[PDB]
């Protein structure tokens, strides 16, 4: 009974899951938080947080490695999957990790400094601790590499693109890829002749247009800051406005970089919380700013969903996914009602069902476009890639 | 036979037109360019440029005033219309100019430094030269004041909005207003129950969603730099990307402000010209970058047109206007073909007709949405407002 160890190293954390190769089910999950801090810990399934105080990425993973051995899981780990934030234009699909891949990942890392280097730290650690184990790299950007130039180019001088690599990349690639595959099943669509819009709505949020199985447009840009307004991220924002704000408050780009990434979006408008649940209750209790934050959030989602549909020859479905897309009854309803122009019809009773109902259709029959909620499973998608690559002769 | 003198003062020019109150036809037009420069001139209808060397906004208008007197037009000027770039949240409609209006215009001027002060210079000059003449102010932003908060708010901290006035304003207001009024006629639509998308495509470009006669979404933002990619303007651009570019080339925001306003868009991508005509020929001749610039330009227009449609309850028509929208056969075709998802059907023979054919429908019957070209006439719209206001008792 082989298992797949899936890893995701962030700037200050290391999330992991152990999936059964046979059923792709989670057998164990955990997270080492407070990384590089004088006080780091490891909590597995909730079990009392261990003391990983003063430990680097490798020790943290060494601790996680011991927790797998203390549960006789070590010997059944046949594959390891690493989630990589940015793959530049070098990676269009998941790959078996070798020295060349590591080199390539370093090459594109300048494009995602705050994430890629942590991803690499994770790779080095895993390689040290599981030498005889095949390891795979899954890039959050690879699914969007099918985008045409007209869809990934910015209106900046050509030089910025050709010599600096400035262009739209998009993220949530693994989710958008996974969810759209699931959609062809659920909606009984022919992948080769289909038009889908996936709305990945989490604390990080993005839209993706999948035409005939391929991503043809996505909302995030060179960085995860473009597109939809999010939990603490601003989303699209007039550069002239950002420039004006700079001259008025005497702030630098790093100051504004912080504001737009940490103090904006839902948090910034509501001045209350980045958490939707908190905001939904706030609205219910009469909080005006919480209502404006949500309304704005919904307005921008509807706008991009419609905008992205322009890259499809035909619109067959709109799929909601992510923590927010899977659990927010109201947001889904508001977004959908904001898209009546596309002929969407919601089945409120179906939309009311909690996420325990899994992959489900929430639109009524008269609906011109099918609407559904499909829980995303990036760990499973990564494992499936690893399993496939596990049959290769490298 | 009274006439209306219409003025538009830019940072370095003063465009003017004299329309007949009876037919709203242009009887004279001109432009004083090279303002504040050691060499300024005044060209009327093409007539040899006069020597306005070393002259401020008032002298330039004094020269224009003499050209109207030298043609016995002075005594028939019953109204003067001033085009104002930015009206903030203070102006929702055109107004008769008084001391209060001037004060108010100064209040919002910080929002458009490079345009509003020139507009005010024009007002002071005109007021000096035509004391007994009623004068009106028409704001490029007023038509978009009907936008809901969810549509004009940015995902920035609430403070930036409430204390600094940072929000979407939108421009091309007079064109969008004028063109949509014309559309209800041409398309035989009931203003009170209608959904239109107007694509104002000139060297400056923006989209506007008009629901039941009111603007409910527009593409430009606090400044004319947001939205569509334009002649030399970038249009939407990932702020994280702009930040990244800053740290890589060691440029400031003023440096980037310049790049995004002067060296980007069509010019930036093609590295050839900002002029569509030049680019269309370049493409025909095999120029790849010119083709990419146009394709990108078209892709972004289609995206925003679809995105803006989300603010409509029903999509009745898409109207093209502006120098590009009125004369570009190819761009209109490409944009429309990029919107097949909305069920649009183009009548190529109708779309081929030159702008001399005026207000015209270019979509075929099977089309779910009517498409048309409606030449814009901002001077006429301004005159109509002035004429209406000419009956007021101030
Ligand atoms: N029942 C719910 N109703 C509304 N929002 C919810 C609900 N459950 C979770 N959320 C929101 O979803 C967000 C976090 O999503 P995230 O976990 O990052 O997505 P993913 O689960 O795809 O990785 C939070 O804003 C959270 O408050
Ligand atoms: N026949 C044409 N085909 C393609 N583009 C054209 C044509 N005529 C003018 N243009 C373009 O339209 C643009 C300038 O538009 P503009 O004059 O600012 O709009 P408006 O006339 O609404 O004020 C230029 O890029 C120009 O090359």
């Amino acid at each position: 009974f082989p298992v797949v160890l899936v890893i995701n190293c962030g700037s200050s954390s290391i999330k992991f899951s152990v999936l059964d190769v046979a059923t792709c089910d989670v057998l164990m999950a955990g997270i080492a938080d407070g990384m590089n801090t004088e006080n780091a810990f490891l909590s597995i399934n909730g079990d009392k947080p261990i003391n990983l105080a003063h430990s680097n990425y490798e020790d943290a993973l060494k601790a996680i490695a011991f927790e797998l051995e203390k549960r006789d899981l070590t010997d059944s780990v046949a594959l390891i999957g690493h989630r990589i934030a940015h793959g530049g234009e070098l990676f269009t699909q998941s790959v078996i990790i070798t020295d060349e891949i590591i080199d390539n990942i370093r090459r594109v890392s300048p494009l995602a400094p705050l994430h890629n280097y942590a991803n690499l730290s994770g790779i080095d650690a895993a390689r040290h601790l599981f030498p005889a184990v095949r390891q795979v790299a899954v890039f959050d950007t690879s699914f969007h590499q099918t985008l045409a130039p007209e869809a990934y180019l910015y209106g900046l001088p050509w030089e910025y693109f050709s010599s600096l690599g400035v262009r739209r990349y998009g993220f949530h690639g693994t989710s958008h890829r996974y969810v759209s595959r699931r959609a062809y099943e659920l909606l009984d669509l022919d992948e080769k002749d289909s038009g889908l819009i996936v709305a990945h709505l989490g604390n990080g949020a993005s839209i993706c247009a999948v035409r005939n199985g391929q991503s043809v447009d996505t909302s995030m840009g060179m960085t995860p800051l473009e597109g939809l307004m999010m939990g603490t991220r601003s989303g699209d924002v007039d550069f002239g406005a950002m420039a004006w704000i700079a001259k008025e408050t005497g702030q630098t780009l790093s100051d504004l970089e912080r504001v737009v990434n940490k103090e904006s979006g839902l948090l910034g408008i509501s001045g209350l919380s980045s958490d939707l649940r908190v905001l939904e209750k706030a609205w219910h209790e009469g909080h005006e700013r919480a209502r404006l934050a949500i309304k704005t959030f919904v307005h921008r989602i509807a706008r991009h969903i419609a905008g992205h549909a322009a890259s499809l020859h035909r619109l067959d479905g709109i799929i909601f996914t992510g923590g927010i897309g899977e659990n927010s009854v109201l947001i889904r309803q508001l977004v959908i009602e904001h898209l009546g122009v596309l002929g969407l019809t919601l089945d409120v009773e179906m939309n009311k069902q909690p996420n325990s109902h899994g992959e489900r259709i929430i639109s009524a029959n008269p609906s011109q476009v099918i609407c559904a909620v499909i829980p995303t499973n990036e760990e499973k998608m990564i494992a499936l890639d690893a399993i496939h690559l596990g049959n290769v002769k490298a």
